[PDB]
DNA sequence: CCGACGACAGATAATTTGTCACTGTACAGTAGAATATAGATGCGCATCTATATAGATGCAAATTGAGTGGCCTTATTAAATGACTTCTCAACCAGTCA
């Protein structure tokens, strides 16, 4: 998205050098223990090329695990269904 | 004895439904409006028509005044009245008488 943003687990990620690829599709890889930095790849002829690191925005400093981001999302969905 | 088909039971992905996360896209002053036409209706102005004449003229009775034409006893006498005409109208000398 414009400015080099990606959306993963309802968080917004800003790529370090990603803004030249706005409107392009990319693929991405993450360690479930810490999703605060995500690794973005261009898909190509039978091969993925590493493009940038990307960082989570608007979250707390403490490192965010994948299950914790699901937890925040399902708690928020439960409030929406309640209200 | 060997092979094929049906009953009953058991396990399984396709189908449908639900939930969840990421996303393309509209919100951005804006199509009711412009421009022909036919077709019917109404007001105005002209262009006839048909009726209505009173004045003038011709004519034909109806007197109306003004003409014209046709038909008629007469002679004597007398009186009366009214007229006309004619004629006439000297002057002194000579012879008686109381």
């Amino acid at each position: 998205q414009r400015g080099g943003c990606l959306q993963f687990q309802n968080l917004m990620y800003r790529g370090e050098y990603l803004a030249g690829y706005a409107g392009e599709t990319v693929n991405l890889r993450f360690d479930p223990r810490d999703i605060t930095t995500i690794l973005v790849y261009r898909q190509e002829n039978n091969q993925e090329v590493f493009l940038t690191r990307a960082h989570a925005q608007g979250l707390e400093t403490e490192q965010l695990a994948l299950d914790e981001a699901e937890a925040a999302s399902r708690r928020l969905r439960t409030a929406g269904k309640t209200i």
